[PDB]
RNA sequence: GUAGU
């Protein structure tokens, strides 16, 4: 599982991602790659599902939209989470 | 308003 989420609004948050992505399955993780000085979302983030069956639905649907902006969700390039 | 560990 795990997906990159492009085309977001500058008003989108990772709680707002969970609010939209909870329609396809329970999310295991959500992120928005925002600037900490200007609070701009950069127009993108990430979401992980508790099962692949939520990833399957997000790929199978032809269009997505959050805060009146067309979003572009896709399979995430592999990475390793760091402990803290 | 589009690539993170």
């Amino acid at each position: 599982c795990k997906m990159f989420i492009g085309g977001l609004s500058w008003q989108t948050t990772q709680e707002g991602l969970r609010e939209y992505f909870g329609q396809f399955g329970e999310v295991k993780e959500c992120l928005v790659m925002r600037d900490p000085l200007t609070k701009r979302s950069r127009g993108f983030g990430f979401v992980t599902f508790m099962d692949q069956a939520g990833v399957d639905k997000v790929l199978a649907q032809s269009r997505h939209e959050l805060d009146s902006k067309t979003i572009d969700p896709k399979v995430a390039f592999p990475r390793r989470a760091q402990p803290k």
